[PDB]
């Protein structure tokens, strides 16, 4: 007859709540009328963890399902106040003679919302089969499907949230108070300090390389030092492709692209005269880094000058043991001939510096647009947005993804608002600009495919599995297994067999909607339009996982150790790459560079987006508990611990590096995409 509610209301700003709580029991037996939480005194208060003794008129039977309604005060002949906005994180019922339920909820309730809750007991649509609980599943979806919807943002992009500003978003996939202030803190400040030097308003070349460090006023870091005491060596511009920003293009060549005419006379220097061009292409030592995707793409224009980009190619020797990774031949075109010379490092200084830098430029246009923007950010929405709409609260893969889907809804409508749009960074300071960011992106979707989405297989395809210091591959492939045990431990918990995914309706509707939305219904995507096996599933949701963390964190840690030193990586370039040998010069390289505003306004936008605003959320580190079963608690238990080995594997391995690797240090790797 009786029961103790038991209620949980959140830390954040404006979790408390001034307005009244009442709660409806259902059962299988019948529904019990609103229920009120009411004691001397305030409750609901932020962070507060309150019990409510609720006494039911008449029996309801075993507990289904949960409905909290929320009100503001009632003073008479005024009518209600003003709805108070109220976070709640669980209930928790006990009813005679013992045994909790627990309700995991961790969402906001306003105006006359009616929020219903199951158990905290993960159950796929065929676990249960009351009709109570099945309409509570339907009607949810329903709901979300009607709240986040799609739309398309350019031809041949992922579909996106149908969203325009940050404004119109729901207070559930919002930035915090706290992060958004922590974060406009940051900018504005950052902005002063760049704008009052003069510098954003700066249209003109550097006076000299010396001045460029000026950059190191504003911020600083040892790694963005590190580049700049290291730019003009081979080795490091080498390693730059694998420990670097965007490390994720090198490849093992064992044929010669034809457009890519290298000779052995070319490569005699530095092979030495002991091997060849064509025995070192079958000894498997030669690798490649191809921007050709970016052959022929538009260019922006700054400041009222055209703008330009190559499409190079990099052929890079891996010297023998652990021996140091250097670039061989650099062609700047994707169409060999006279007007586009191979740059040897053999050349003289102006040169081959002038090729290297060109390759950098690249990799800048290359990773934001590609690596970083469509992959580490579009996608993970595309995920986000189809677990909103096709998994409900108590399913166990969204008990799973939720927490790896954190305001990556919220970041990239601000992308789509402050980002991408005209007069904005990209439109303004780099290279390719906005229509060159979309181009690349639509080429790239087009060829897209799910062995680069999964690092095993990338790994395995690049044929990068065994070259030295390739720390990315070393800790991105540790923190993998753990996240696949992770994963697989979940599906077994709850999948007893392939036939048991199959039937899962709710899973398949979402992984077709990924499909469908995100990848455009292609089959050459290589991506699952359908999950029939438990092994299959366990992979897709790795990936989906890894993606939104550490891949994210990987590719988006080193963009200020990298930029800051500008010409280790131009977002732009202001002549056409050379067609001659011996016409570089230090001025005419300065001449090539961005101009100074455009410089800086890109390095203000990049240290921003290197640094996960406001508080971190780790890794593997749940403090919403929807998993309430014991079970799923021991694998995040095994995964957090796993990840602390695989961290401390990570220190022991940099203490005696020169140039550490942190950019995976899963300490430092966020659940998800919100930067
Ligand atoms: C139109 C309104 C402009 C307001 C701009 C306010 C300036 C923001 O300053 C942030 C950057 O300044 C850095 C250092 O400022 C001095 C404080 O002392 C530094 C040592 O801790
Ligand atoms: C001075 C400009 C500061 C930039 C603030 C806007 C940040 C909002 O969007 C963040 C999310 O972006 C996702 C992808 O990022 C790729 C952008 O690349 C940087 C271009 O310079
Ligand atoms: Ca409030
Ligand atoms: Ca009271
Ligand atoms: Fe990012």
């Amino acid at each position: 007859a009786e029961f103790r509610v038991r209620v949980s209301t959140g830390e954040a700003f404006g979790a408390g709540t001034w307005d009244k709580v009442s709660v409806s029991i259902v059962g299988t037996r019948g529904e019990s009328p609103p229920l009120p939480l009411d004691n001397l005194g305030k409750e609901f208060t932020a962070g507060a963890e309150e019990d409510f003794q609720v006494t039911l008129p008449e029996d309801v039977g075993r507990v289904l399902l949960l409905r909290v309604h929320k009100a503001p005060p009632v003073l008479p002949l005024l009518g209600p106040l003003a709805p108070d906005a109220w976070f709640c994180r669980w209930f928790q019922l006990t009813p005679p003679r013992g045994g909790h339920l627990l309700f995991p909820c961790y969402q906001w309730l306003e105006g006359a919302g009616t929020l219903v809750l199951q158990e905290g007991t993960a159950k796929v649509s065929w676990a249960d089969h009351h009709p109570v609980l099945q309409q509570q599943r339907q009607e949810e979806l329903q709901a979300r499907q009607e709240m986040y919807q799609w739309k398309a943002y350019n031809p041949g992009w992922p579909h996106c949230l149908d969203e325009k500003t940050v404004e119109d978003l729901e207070l559930n996939i919002k930035y915090s108070t706290a992060k958004n202030a922590n974060f406009y803190l940051q900018a504005g400040s950052a902005f002063a300090e760049m704008k009052i030097k003069g510098l954003l308003d700066r249209k003109g070349l550097w006076r000299s390389l010396n001045e460029m460090k000026r950059i190191f006023n504003f911020r600083r870091t040892p790694a963005a030092e590190h580049a700049f005491e290291h730019w003009q060596e081979d080795a490091f511009f080498a390693s730059q492709f694998l420990n670097g920003l965007n490390p994720v293009l090198i490849r093992r060549c064992h044929y010669l692209p034809k457009n890519f005419p290298v000779t052995d006379a070319m490569v005699a220097s530095v092979l030495g005269p002991g091997t060849s061009l064509q025995a070192e292409l079958e000894k498997g030592s030669l690798f490649l880094v191809d921007h050709g995707i970016l052959s022929g793409i538009q260019t922006n224009v700054i400041n009222g000058k055209p703008q330009f980009s190559a499409a190079p190619m990099t052929l890079l020797y891996q010297s023998p043991g652990c021996g140091p990774l250097l670039p061989l031949a650099i062609q700047l075109s994707q169409t060999p001939g006279p007007n586009s010379p191979i740059f040897l490092p053999t050349d003289d200084k102006w040169d081959w510096l002038l090729a290297k830098t060109w390759v950098r430029n690249a990799e800048f246009s290359f990773h934001e647009a590609l690596t970083h923007l469509l992959h580490s950010h579009l996608l993970p929405e595309v995920f986000t947005l189809a677990t909103l709409r096709q998994l409900p609260h108590c399913h166990p893969l969204f008990k799973l993804l939720i927490p790896h889907t954190r305001y990556t809804l919220h970041i990239n409508t601000l992308a789509r608002e402050l980002l991408i749009v005209p007069g904005q960074v990209v439109d303004r300071s780099t290279g390719i600009g906005i229509e060159g960011f979309s181009e690349l992106i639509q080429r790239n979707m087009k060829q897209l495919n799910y062995s680069l989405l999964c690092l095993p297989e990338d790994i395995r395809t690049r044929g990068v599995e065994d070259i030295p210091g390739y720390y990315y591959r070393d800790d991105g492939m540790q923190i993998w297994g753990a996240v696949e045990r992770f994963v697989s431990e979940i599906i077994g918990i709850y999948y007893p067999s392939d036939e048991s995914v199959q039937d899962d309706r709710e899973l398949q509707a979402w992984v077709r909607e990924i499909f469908s939305k995100g990848f455009l219904n292609q089959e050459s995507s290589g991506i699952p339009s359908s999950l029939e096996t438990r092994e299959a599933l366990v992979q897709y949701v790795t990936m989906v996982i890894f993606t939104c963390s550490a891949k994210h964190a990987a590719v988006s840690a080193g963009q200020f150790d990298s930029c800051a030193w500008m010409p280790n990586l131009p977002p732009s370039m202001q002549l056409p790459p050379p067609t001659s040998k011996g016409l570089a010069t230090c001025e005419g390289f300065i001449a090539t560079l961005p101009p100074v505003n455009a410089t800086c306004d890109v390095i203000l936008a990049l240290w921003l987006l290197s640094k996960e605003p406001g508080d971190q959320r780790p890794l593997g580190t749940y403090p919403d508990e929807h998993f309430t079963e014991e079970a799923p608690r021991r694998s995040i238990a095994t995964f957090q611990s796993r990840l602390a080995q695989i961290s401390r594997g990570i220190q022991e391995r940099n203490q005696g590096l020169v140039l550490p690797y942190t950019y995976l240090d899963p300490p430092l790797i966020e659940n998800s995409v919100s930067i």
